[PDB]
């Protein structure tokens, strides 16, 4: 009965039929990230993978330039007002384009569970944290159902805003992977911890408008509290991240 | 229990509900279980009872009680020195730390006699005023604060009971004067300045505890503290942007 509101237009798209088969993939990331791999990791050298993060921190900025372009180019700058801006669930080219980006965002966030997989094969446990593995289950697990559901609107701002962000955030990573000898020109880390932060005040402040905003018309006004919360849980996450790093000085810039 | 209550600031050991948190959580458990289920069981085949005088006399003592402890957290630190950054608690026993950690416990109490505001909605009959977020902050504003005044009874921490107390003032007035009657009710066209008050409270709160995460050498005793003001903050912002969303833009519960 709930399936009854479902998007037709994404139905045979990649993991678009139910939420169990990814429910699997992220139920078996979550358990080789945290258990499996690092267990398997004890008794052997870390696997040397700089080439091989070189090459994909360099895809996904390039990926994330790309999405940006299309969020751009389905809605967010060609007539979406920045206010209610409602899913449009035609067949039209511009309302297609707009839902197979959020399946591109979406799909994205599998890719992006390769970040954990580095950490665990080059035995960086370290890096392994509640909000990284929290953050990378939950934003893929939930974009399903804003794939199912809604693939366009106000509930998309967020991706084209975080796209843009991880432009420069995967830029940084892809200058880290370098080597120690590049880190020590990577003096503005705490300048990309701050964009990260601000950029969850403004989806909190963008999404904020759908609580006072009498006769708006999107379809799924639980996606606007969904939006709301978790830029509130990471932006305490990341505040979190900025004391231990930063304020207590644990992972300071090199 | 008996390792980490070794960190407990000894001044509170005598004071009222202050020797564990297991008093509170039996007081707290049973006006839980009276508010959601045994009240409302014994009020659905009885009608409602005419407490008009008595919610005019609670809510005219809370805005003075109100007005009292806005004054005591002023004249304990906020108005003779605190910098509004990194305000660490005094455990001393100097007159202006006991009455810092004295305000906090009557803070704290207040959180009780406030009980009071969904015990009126069960007897009212009132079953649509008993809301998850109503419930929900009457419930863990106390709770928490126990901790607050067991563990770290001034500093930072207590801005947000200073602003608090100060929003109460204008809130409980609101609720005096609605409980006047239906007569009365009509000339309170500002209520969603009122609700707009208490979102700006906890925006102006999260401002302030976030302050913690980026003060280096700041020495505030208890940092799980700032975490805990943040996430509450957030949870009720989110609690009465959902509240503004159904009374006022759908309309619900719009002034009268
Ligand atoms: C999150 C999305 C938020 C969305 C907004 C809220 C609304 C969501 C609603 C969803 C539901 C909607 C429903 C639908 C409605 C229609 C952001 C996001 O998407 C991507 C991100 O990655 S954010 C999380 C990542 N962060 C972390 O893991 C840790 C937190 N720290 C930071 O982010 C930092 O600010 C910083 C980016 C600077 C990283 O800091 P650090 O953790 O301290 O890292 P290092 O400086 O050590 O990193 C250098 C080391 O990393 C190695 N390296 C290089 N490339 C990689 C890769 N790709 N993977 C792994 N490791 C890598 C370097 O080699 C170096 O290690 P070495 O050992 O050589 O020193
Ligand atoms: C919450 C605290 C925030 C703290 C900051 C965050 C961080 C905290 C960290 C804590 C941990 C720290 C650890 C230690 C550190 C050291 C706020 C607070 O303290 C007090 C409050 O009361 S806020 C919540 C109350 N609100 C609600 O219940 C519902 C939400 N709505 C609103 O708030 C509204 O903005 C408004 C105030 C306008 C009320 O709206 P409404 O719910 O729509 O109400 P009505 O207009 O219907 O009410 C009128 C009817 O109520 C009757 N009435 C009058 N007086 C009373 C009383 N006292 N009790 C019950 N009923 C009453 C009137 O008669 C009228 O009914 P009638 O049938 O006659 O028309
Ligand atoms: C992806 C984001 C980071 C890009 C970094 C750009 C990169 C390094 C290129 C090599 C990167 C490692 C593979 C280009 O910068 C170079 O560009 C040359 C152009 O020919 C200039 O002649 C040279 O002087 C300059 O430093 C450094 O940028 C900056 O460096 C500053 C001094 O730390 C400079 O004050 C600043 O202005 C410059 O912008
Ligand atoms: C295509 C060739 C690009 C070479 C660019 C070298 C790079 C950046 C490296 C970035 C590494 C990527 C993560 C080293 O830059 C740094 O070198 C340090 C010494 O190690 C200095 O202590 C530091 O202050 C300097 O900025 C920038 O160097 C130059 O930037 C010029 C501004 O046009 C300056 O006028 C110039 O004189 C400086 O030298
Ligand atoms: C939210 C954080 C964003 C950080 C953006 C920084 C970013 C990209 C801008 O880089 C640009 O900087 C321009 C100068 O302003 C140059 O003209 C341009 O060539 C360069 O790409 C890289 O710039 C820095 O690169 C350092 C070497 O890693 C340099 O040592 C540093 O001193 C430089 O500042
Ligand atoms: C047990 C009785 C006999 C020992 C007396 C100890 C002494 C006085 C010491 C005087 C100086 C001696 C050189 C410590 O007293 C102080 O000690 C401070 C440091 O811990 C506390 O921060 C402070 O609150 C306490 O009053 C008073 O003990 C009691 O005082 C109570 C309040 O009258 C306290 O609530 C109580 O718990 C404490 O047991
Ligand atoms: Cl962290
Ligand atoms: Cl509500």
């Amino acid at each position: 009965n709930w399936i009854k509101d479902a998007d037709p237009r994404v139905e045979d798209w990649l993991l678009m039929s139910s939420p169990l088969p990814q429910t699997i993939l992220l139920g078996f990331y979550v358990y080789f990230v945290t258990s499996l791999g690092p267990k398997l990791m004890e008794n052997r050298k870390p696997f040397e993978l700089k080439k091989a993060m070189i090459t994909y921190n360099f895809f996904i900025v390039l990926f994330s330039v790309y999405m940006c372009y299309e969020f751009v180019m389905s809605g967010w700058g060609i007539g979406y007002s920045f206010r209610c801006d409602i899913v449009d669930y035609s067949r039209s080219p511009t309302a297609l384009r707009m839902a197979r980006t959020c399946w591109l965002y979406y799909f994205s966030k599998f890719i992006e569970l390769l970040d954990t997989i580095f950490f665990v094969l080059r035995k960086k446990n370290s890096q392994v944290t509640f909000l990284h593995v929290f953050h990378h289950t939950i934003m893929p697990w939930t974009w399903w159902f804003g794939v199912k559901f809604a693939a366009g609107g106000l509930g998309t701002f967020h991706a084209l805003l975080n796209t843009a962000v991880h432009v420069v955030m995967y830029s940084y990573y892809g200058l880290s992977a370098l080597g120690p000898a590049y880190q020590k020109y990577l003096w503005w880390k705490k300048y990309l911890t701050s964009l990260q932060l601000v950029q969850f005040v403004i989806v909190a402040i963008h999404i904020s408008q759908f609580f006072f905003m009498e006769d708006c018309k999107y379809q799924f006004p639980v996606f606007a509290c969904i939006i709301m919360s978790y830029s509130f849980m990471f932006l305490l996450l990341f505040l979190h991240f900025w004391y231990r790093a930063y304020t207590k000085g644990q992972r300071l810039p090199k």
